[PDB]
């Protein structure tokens, strides 16, 4: 019992993570195989943030201008090449800790784990979610670009997001690793205002399954809904519009708890219109939208 | 910028994650050198559990009895003897990725990191504190027991917690790697009930703190208290006592932000008093109390 906002152990990533220097500048890298994936900017001075023409900045840098450090063991650059906003670093040794690993592009309102970093060493890790507006309500301190997301499925590491940009807002923007950002953000520094932060809705279904399953369950009542009528009160409350996917989706937590979707959804409804009441689910005071229906049954079913 | 409930990277204590296996029953052990620590209770049937005699239980057991599981490899069992309420099995083999670590048993309040385990696998690291009724609110299923609660210092493993029992109420109750329970609790199937579950009022300063650091400022208010005043509105509220050692302990963050101690407690006084109306801190709706001040300071000057 009990329900936690639980990160992917980080070992297989920690021993990926490596320090890239172009110049003066310092961030993390990626190694997987012989090749470094880190953020472009790595070969910019804050000068240049305000309009880089990276094609233009990475002519003038040579591979033994990229020093990559592994803890404290030097690797050879024999090669480099921008794919969209990440730089590949060819180097001469595969990393021989590459775990098995993808890259994947995700949706929003998928979660993943984050490995926040620092000169290529690990801080800490902590679960997130791709908002809908494509930020991530990330924590990252100057030097922390470079850092990865990522899922685990058994012994492979999905990699889904680098770390780029903090919004004037303190939301975090970033890529996959093909270098291409979620949503419209450009690595700028430019005006980059955030869409709506609208509310993961079938993600916070899930977490009331998570709550029904350990025990809280002051907040499921006498009523139902449907799709179309939920819907309304979801527009009014900027969370997502519930699908007949969402549903779908959610049919195994219904299974195991007996409580229909729909039922569930007239409980959402309601806590959408009433608020808690000073009450809590799962020590919240407000709905969680970070887990998704898979992070649900994982979290109840204990899959390592 | 941003604020997140951050875990230590997990890698190091990854490696010490084993399965022991007696009998029929199985869970986690801690592989450090050449011993294998777990729960007393791997020795036990869940029968057993209502009454056991671990002395008279353990006499039937001898060395082979032990089958401790590295990954896919077997560890030969030399020894075992009971420390209170953890076995150590002496293995044949020095495990080679025994980080440097330490044992320390924590102060409830204080913060660390547990590596979820299921059959000797992480399946996940989320970040818990101490209770101070000595109990730690985790995410725990069957098969979790012999999982470990730490801090790391640099490349320092500090163990201070191994999971044990859920109370009746789905909290979670274990001791440190001497097998010492925190608190009253005792590894039997028993009328255990936890005492007051109070809010640590000096982490709940710090994450005040980290809130005005990232922006979040709306209930910086006008007022100032003494430790005396503020401990009055504290006892009603079910917060712990605020102690000169506390306001010494904030002393770092009240210098950082420029916002005395005593005026913070001001502050939390008055939303102790009126509640947050609505709004939220660091995206929470209520008080969050396990971040420490040096969990503050780390997650705001990105210790690693
Ligand atoms: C993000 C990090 O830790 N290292 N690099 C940086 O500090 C910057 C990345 C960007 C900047 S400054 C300006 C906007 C574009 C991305
Ligand atoms: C905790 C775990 O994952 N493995 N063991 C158990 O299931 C039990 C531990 C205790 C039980 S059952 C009864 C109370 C004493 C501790």
């Amino acid at each position: 019992s009990g329900f936690r906002k639980m990160a992917f152990p980080s070992g297989k990533v920690e021993g990926c993570m490596v320090q890239v220097t172009c110049g003066t500048t310092t961030l993390n890298g990626l190694w997987l195989d012989d090749v470094v994936y880190c953020p472009r900017h790595v070969i910019c001075t804050s000068e240049d943030m305000l309009n880089p023409n990276y094609e233009d900045l990475l002519i003038r840098k040579s591979n033994h201008n990229f020093l990559v450090q592994a803890g404290n063991v030097q690797l050879r650059v024999i090669g480099h090449s921008m794919q969209n906003c990440v730089l590949k670093l060819k180097v001469d040794t595969a990393n021989p800790k590459t775990p098995k690993y993808k890259f994947v592009r995700i949706q929003p309102g998928q979660t993943f784990s984050v490995l926040a970093c620092y000169n290529g060493s690990p801080s800490g890790v902590y679960q997130c979610a791709m908002r809908p507006n494509f930020t991530i309500k990330g924590s990252f301190l100057n030097g922390s670009c470079g850092s990865v997301g990522f899922n685990i499925d058994y012994d492979c590491v999905s990699f889904c997001y680098m770390h780029h940009m903090e919004l004037p807002t303190g939301v975090h923007a970033g890529t996959d690793l093909e270098g291409n950002f979620y949503g419209p953000f450009v690595d700028r520094q430019t005006a980059q205002a955030a869409g709506t932060d609208t509310t993961i809705t079938v993600n916070v279904l899930a977490w009331l399954y998570a709550a029904v399953i350990n025990g809280d369950r002051w907040f499921l009542n006498r009523f139902t809904t449907t799709l179309n009528d939920f819907n309304l009160v979801a527009m009014k409350y900027n969370y997502e519009p519930l699908t007949q996917d969402h549903v779908d989706i959610l049919g195994p937590l219904s299974a195991q708890t007996g409580i229909a979707v729909l039922d569930m959804c007239a409980s959402l409804k309601e806590l959408l219109q009433n608020g808690m009441n000073g009450r809590t689910i799962l020590g919240s005071a407000l709905l969680e939208d970070e887990f998704t229906p898979f992070d649900v049954v994982r979290q109840c079913s204990g899959v390592t």
